[PDB]
């Protein structure tokens, strides 16, 4: 199911449509409080979900100034405190391909890491940042489990263990670097379940339907996603739920955001998997986790084959 280059083909028109963006889209504003995920009324919901992506207001109590600050620094170097120092761990200090400071061939340079790192190698502030967005993260994914009609006894299995927080989880920085040239990140979907973005500024914008538009910038919202994961794990429920395909423009000036990801467990010897639910015959197997991370990685900045599917270059017309 998953092939190596292969995994966008059907949105192959959404990865090479570049026509200029003029459109903001109206996405749905959801809530975290007193009383759970809170969208405006059920028909919000629905739509929410069969989006694939949605607003969600910041806790009061959240506080997300040190992620800022580091979203700001990390690349830096060790010049410069606290946080440039973050520059120079590769993935060598962790025995994981994935994490560490990678440069990317697009605009964006990226610190990632995964919470079983977090404590020992982020600053205390940072790991904290981390700890409170998994919990968040976890009281989301299951207020959309609870809608998707899989028993809460495949939750566990379903979810790579992101129902009881016990998947994999990345806390993600990104820095676009605006004198590298063209796109600020290439289109995609994420890899996992559930992505809760924090951004400050222009550049985001996703592909709900036909067109790309732009997400309006509200730094008292999270952006949410759904993944690749979810995708996978809902296409044949009475109500299957999208993976936002989105991207970032190219950026004329620096940008910052961070970003955390929840996914099916993936480590290096302890990998649970990527399920569909099956109405009928319940969980069965597609892939591995980490399978579907490096595969979608691969595909993300190298491209997605394009041969049969030309006439969706505007230029061939
Ligand atoms: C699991 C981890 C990705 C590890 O490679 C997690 N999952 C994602 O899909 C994104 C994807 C891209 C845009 O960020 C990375 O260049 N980032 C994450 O941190
Ligand atoms: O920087 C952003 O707004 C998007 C980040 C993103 O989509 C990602 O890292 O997967
Ligand atoms: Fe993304």
């Amino acid at each position: 199911e998953i092939r190596r280059g292969r995994i966008y083909r059907d949105v192959y028109h959404k990865r090479v449509d570049e026509e200029p963006v003029d459109r903001t889209a109206d996405l749905e504003r959801a809530r975290l409080g007193d009383d759970g995920l809170d969208f405006q009324d059920d028909a919000a919901q629905a739509r929410a979900f069969a989006q694939g992506v949605f607003l969600l207001e910041i806790p009061e109590w959240l506080d997300l100034s040190a992620g800022d600050r580091f979203a700001r620094q990390f690349f830096q170097g060790t010049g410069v405190e606290p946080y440039g120092k973050y520059r120079d761990l590769s993935s060598e200090h962790f025995g994981d391909e994935l994490l560490g400071y990678h440069s990317r061939v697009d605009q964006l340079e990226q610190f990632l890491l995964e919470r079983r790192f977090w404590g020992e190698v982020y600053p205390s502030e940072i790991a904290t940042l981390g700890e409170h967005l998994t919990l968040l993260s976890h009281r989301v994914l299951r207020s959309v489990l609870a809608s998707a009609g899989i028993p809460e006894e495949d939750w566990h299995r379903a979810s790579g263990g992101c129902s009881e927080t016990n998947g994999s989880y990345h806390l993600t920085f990104n820095h676009y670097r605006s004198a590298h040239q063209d796109i600020g990140l290439s289109s995609h979907k994420d890899d996992g379940f559930i992505t809760v973005l924090r951004t400050t500024a222009q550049g985001l914008e996703v592909n709900r339907d036909d067109v790309w538009e732009k997400v309006p910038v509200d730094p008292a919202c999270f952006v949410v996603n759904f993944g690749l994961s979810m995708e996978i794990l809902t296409s044949a429920c009475v109500t299957p739920l999208s993976a936002i395909m989105h991207r970032v423009s190219h950026q004329n000036f620096d940008r910052s955001s961070f970003g955390h990801f929840s996914s099916s467990r993936c480590l290096p010897g302890a990998d649970d998997g990527i399920y569909r639910y099956l109405p009928s015959a319940g969980l069965e197997r597609v892939c591995g986790s980490r399978e579907l991370i490096e595969e979608n990685a691969h595909e993300i900045y190298m491209g997605t084959e394009g041969q049969g599917l030309e006439h969706h270059h505007h230029h061939h017309h």
